């Protein structure tokens, strides 16, 4: 009574896609008790419910031959309401049983040819010759009252929704021949379901649109106020504007779009006119939706605009912007790259205040959108998409579409050389046959350039606590900073605490400190955004202090991060390590982290990890109350880590059954935990090198011996092999010596040491 | 010789003991009623309200003295040297 519109009107009776051999358009195989539920007597029609509006109905007969829980049609009117077999359809009755004044159904030639004659009493006498055969207003249904398959356009249908056409009235003859090229241009209305990859931001767009768009009253009555303005941005060709098109074809809102060189490519004092003559009919018509695209070229940083006419439309773009208020009922959205490069004047409230943000895809984000891509192929069933998605590790929604066409292509190439050079008749089989294998994925893989190698990824890691191992204190003492102020965020109302903001692992060098942050951030499912040294170590270089602010505010609007600045202590060691000319504690890039750290509310849930090496030339200004607080040591790993990493190292490489893993983590005692991902790659190649080897040596004997005729040898080594271990163990060395143990050893017993209180007990 | 922002983690570090014991008497809570998910007596009001001494008598063992005694030096040798340059004392207007 508070929540109940909210629904898309699902239906109790729901009657799902079964597959009939009938040939009449217009007959349903309903449930028994279909005419009972509503009391659907005979003589009217329903009205069955597809997607954006593009629906098919039919006459409802007492045909109830069918099942309780599905609906038997063939295949004209349930593709006519624009659904797959798949897809929800609503049945309810619709009183509009009406005579068609003057129709217009469009006939396509090649189904129509042969017989001509006129129109008229050529083809609307056998199929409209009270046929049982209503439409709706604006559909291609398919003919089956011939040896083959006819469709005719529905344009024209003097009721609104639809009528049963009858012969009773006159049926004009002015259907015109039409092309199935012509199909795509009423489907560029894209449905909500073409969209991959964005499955988390898309409840957002939701979240924001329909409900100020399929009830208005509710804003009109209550009286919050709907946004004025969304502002997507993404890195581009992430099909942003097929966003739009879904957002607004699936709510019933008619769409308009204004492209950004269109307008910047007119005489100049002419765009402005185009914009005004925009933003003036969009208003005129239903709640609407003005997608700007390519805002970053009708509205560059001022430090672009040079010319005047170039900040005239500018103007002209803020002056329509703030022209609308809550009686238009209109909603604007915009699409740029990188939200800075916009003129920052737009970003003022009331015009551009909320700001979605479209990401690379993750890594089901691909699987989806290549499943969406690859619909219409002829996928052999050696293929594997759930793999081809796991590598593919720079790719947006525009780069995996040129994947599959040129993994297409491929498989046409490969056709070819029993393709005649001049086959215009190219046969059934080369037509249909094709099937496209894994050889053709790796092959377009490698031969693809990515569009997007050098954007931060923000994507809940797969790293779980299982290959670590061990490091119990530090599990809890990592939980209690990052999982309860998130899964419990009232006990720490109850109480007065404020969460902590902090951690700074310190070890030896290549010890497992990424896994630890991987792997808390997996457990609370977090996003994980990581900073590398070589990268802070370049803002060290030039310019700071505009990218670290960046940085936080890309980490911001993804709450929770566990933002992990990698090697802290990068700056400060290749500085001079205690510089020689004297220079202390700050360095340009440090302090920026400082300012943008303290300028951050705790309530937004950002966790902020370092990782040091050198954990006395790091800043003594960041190891203060309020900064990162606390220092933990990750020791070199024990007896069961070792284990664990092994086990972790060696999952993907088919090992030997015999391995005994307890004993070679049992041997290796001081080694690191980058030294065992060593032993675990060294001992591949000499089981890799003794294969290419051996296939190598029998390619050459069996051709030494032609008619030995000896075939159908399967494999000499498929396993990692033990005794491949035993001579992997010979180049093994090791990281960190003990002197560069007991250093990091005699620092925690400095750390320590100051402390022991526990003395400590309260009298009585 | 503690701060005044080192009783600010014998007064946070003696709290991360309450919302720890809190957090799990809940979570140790919910395994062990359904053994008896039919009980319909379950839901204590509250297993720890409070920040209950015993935690103070740990929490003291994270105490960390910020400021060594070899470094309040450097001021009580400024100050008093402020002064013993001042001190005209005995002076006295005549009569």
């Amino acid at each position: 009574l508070s929540t109940a519109i909210l629904k898309q009107k699902n239906r109790p009776n729901r009657l799902i896609v079964d597959e009939a051999i009938n040939e009449d358009n217009s007959v349903v195989s309903l449930s028994q008790p279909k005419m009972d539920e509503l009391q659907l007597f005979r003589g009217d029609t329903v009205l069955l419910k597809g997607k954006k509006r593009r629906e098919a109905v039919c006459i409802v007969l007492s045909d109830d031959t069918c099942s309780d829980e599905k609906i038997r049609m063939n295949r004209v009117v349930r593709n006519n309401l624009r659904v797959r077999l798949g897809d929800v359809i609503s049945i309810q009755p619709c009183p509009d049983v009406k005579y068609g004044k003057r129709i217009h159904v469009l006939p396509i030639d090649d189904t129509v040819e042969g017989i001509t004659g006129n129109l008229f009493e050529v083809y609307l006498k056998p199929y409209f010759l009270e046929a049982y055969r209503p439409i709706r207003k604006g559909d291609i249904f398919l003919v089956r009252g011939g040896m083959r398959a006819v469709e005719f356009k529905v344009v024209e249908t003097d009721p609104s929704p639809y009528c049963i056409v009858a012969p009773d009235t006159v049926i004009h003859c002015e259907g015109e021949p039409i092309k199935r090229e012509d199909e795509e241009e009423s489907l560029n209305e894209v449905g909500y379901d073409d969209i991959g990859g964005c499955r988390k931001q898309l409840a957002q767009i939701k979240e924001m649109v329909e409900l100020p768009l399929r009830h208005p009253a509710l804003f009109k009555a209550i009286g919050v106020k709907p946004p004025r303005g969304i502002l997507l941005y993404g890195p581009p060709g992430t099909g942003k504007t097929l966003i739009a098109r879904a957002v607004a074809n699936e709510t019933g809102a008619f769409f308009f779009l204004i492209n950004g060189p269109e307008i910047m490519s007119k005489l100049a004092g002419e765009s402005e006119s185009n914009l005004r003559k925009a933003f003036e009919e969009a208003e005129k018509n239903a709640p609407a939706i003005i997608f700007i695209d390519e805002l970053d070229a009708i509205a560059p940083k001022r430090e672009k605009t040079h010319g005047e006419v170039e900040r005239r439309i500018v103007s002209q773009l803020l002056t329509l912007m703030d022209g609308l208020k809550q009686r238009a009922h209109v909603i604007v959205m915009a699409a740029t790259n990188r939200p800075n490069s916009i003129d920052p004047a737009l970003r003022r409230f009331g015009r551009f205040d909320r700001e979605v943000d479209i990401g690379i895809p993750d890594a089901t984000g691909r699987l989806e959108i290549l499943q969406i891509h690859t619909k219409n192929m002829k996928l052999a069933d050696d293929v594997d998409l759930e793999q081809v998605a796991n590598e593919t590790h720079g790719h947006v929604g525009a780069d995996l579409a040129a994947l599959c066409s040129e993994a297409a292509l491929q498989a046409i190439r490969k056709k070819m050389d029993l393709i005649d050079l001049e086959d215009e008749t190219i046969d059934a089989e080369v037509m249909n046959s094709l099937a496209v294998t894994m050889d053709d994925f790796r092959w377009a893989l490698s031969q693809s350039n990515p569009s997007a190698l050098r954007e931060t990824v923000v994507e809940v890691p797969q790293v779980t606590w299982e290959d670590i191992g061990g490091l119990e204190d530090v599990k809890r003492e990592l939980q209690e900073l990052v999982q309860y102020p998130v899964e419990h965020p009232d006990k720490f109302l109850k109480f007065g605490m404020t969460p902590s903001k902090g951690v700074l692992f310190y070890g030896p060098p290549g010890c497992g400190k990424t896994l630890l942050a991987k792997a808390i951030a997996n457990e609370c499912q977090a996003n994980f955004i990581s900073i590398k040294g070589p990268e802070l170590l370049t803002m060290w270089f030039g310019e700071s202090e505009a990218n670290v602010r960046e940085i936080f505010d890309k980490a911001r609007q993804a709450a929770p991060c566990v933002l992990f600045f990698d090697e802290l202590d990068s700056i400060a060691k290749a500085r001079g390590g205690n510089i020689g000319d004297g220079g202390g504690a700050a360095d340009r890039v440090i302090n920026q982290i400082l300012t943008e750290m303290d300028g951050m509310s705790t309530k937004k849930n950002v966790f902020i990890i370092g990782a040091t090496n050198r954990p006395d030339i790091i800043d003594p200004a960041i190891l203060r109350p309020g900064r990162l607080d606390q220092l933990i040591y990750i020791p070199l790993p024990d007896e069961k880590s070792r284990v664990a990493i092994l086990k972790a190292n060696l999952r993907k490489s088919p090992v030997a059954k015999d391995v005994d893993l307890e004993f070679l983590a049992k041997m290796t005692n001081g080694f690191s935990g980058a030294d065992l991902t060593e032993i675990c790659q060294r001992a591949c190649k000499l089981a890799i090198r003794e294969s290419i080897e051996s296939e190598i040596r029998r390619e050459r004997e069996r051709q030494t011996n032609p008619s030995a005729m000896e075939v159908e040898e399967d494999d000499p080594v498929p396993e990692i092999r033990r005794d491949h271990f035993e001579e992997a163990m010979r180049f093994a060395r090791r990281s960190v010596s003990d002197n560069d143990i007991r250093k990091y050893e005699m620092f925690a017993q400095t750390l320590q040491q100051s402390r022991g209180f526990g003395s400590f007990r309260f009298p009585s």
